[PDB]
């Protein structure tokens, strides 16, 4: 299957409060690195290259 290769885009801005979490703008895209451990996914920003956690309800599949 093709589950892991789905890319996601932020629907909303988010401002992180800890160094391990990513800040992002609406419209920025992500590769998801780990999504098996709750509401927060580990992700790679396709805009900045930074990796960290993001609140998964802020993002949606790109298409």
């Amino acid at each position: 299957g093709g589950t892991g290769v789905t890319l996601f885009v932020a629907l909303y801005d988010y401002e992180a409060i800890t160094e391990d979490d990513l800040s992002f703008h609406k419209g920025e895209k992500f590769q998801i690195l780990n999504s098996s451990e709750g509401d927060w996914w580990e992700a790679r920003s396709l805009t900045t290259g930074e990796t960290g956690y993001i609140p998964s309800n802020y993002v949606a599949p790109v298409d």
